[PDB]
Formats: C-alpha cells, structure tokens, sequence
C-alpha cells in the first residue's frame, strides 16, 4: 500500500513552478496559441485555483482575479467559466494533470 511519501516533494516544486512559468508566457503572449487553447488552459487553471465551482457564491466576474490571457474578451471569459462549471464531479489532480498534459502535449517547454 501506501499512498503518502515525503520523498515526493521534488515533483510538486517542480509542477507548482511550472504552472507559474507556463501561464506566465501565455499572459505575455510569449507563445503563438488559438482561443480554444487559451480558454482550455485557463479553465484548468482556474478549477484548479479555486477548485470546484459553487454557484451558491455566485461571481460572475471572478474570472477577473486571474490573468488567462492579454486579451481576455467576453468570449474567452465566457469560455473560462463555462468549462469551469461544464466539468462534473472532477478532482483536483484531473485539473493539474490537465494543463500539464496539454501543456506537454503541444510542447510548449
């Protein structure tokens, strides 16, 4: 069994970091990147940040705490808290490997 280890410390140093280089080079524009993707990512991000959604708080402009993008428009705002709330019952995890997968999976570092 066991589940925990105090040895696995590196690979949360090294994902928290590289969430923050990745989306820091998205928000400067520093990668060529489509609507699509840059409301796919955010949304990751922001479930991520603030986990599930809760209507019961409402927002609407919550979006507006995090950068996903320069150009952040009606439409990729739209999207970011669509897809946030579009997810089911995800986990925590599934949002990090999500981002991470994409990220890795365009090779974008």
């Amino acid at each position: 069994g066991s589940h925990m280890d105090p040895a696995q410390l590196t690979e949360d140093i090294t994902r928290y970091y590289l969430c923050l280089q990745l989306r820091q080079d998205i928000v400067a524009g520093r990668l060529p990147c489509s609507f699509a993707t840059l409301a796919l990512l955010g949304s990751y991000t922001i479930q991520s940040e603030l986990g599930d959604y809760d209507p019961e708080l409402h927002g609407v402009d919550y979006v507006s705490d995090f950068k996903l993008a320069p150009n952040q428009t009606k439409e990729l705002e739209e999207k970011v808290m669509e897809l946030h709330k579009s997810y089911r019952s995800m986990t925590p995890a599934q949002a990090d490997l999500e981002f991470l997968e994409n990220a890795k999976k365009l090779s974008m570092y």
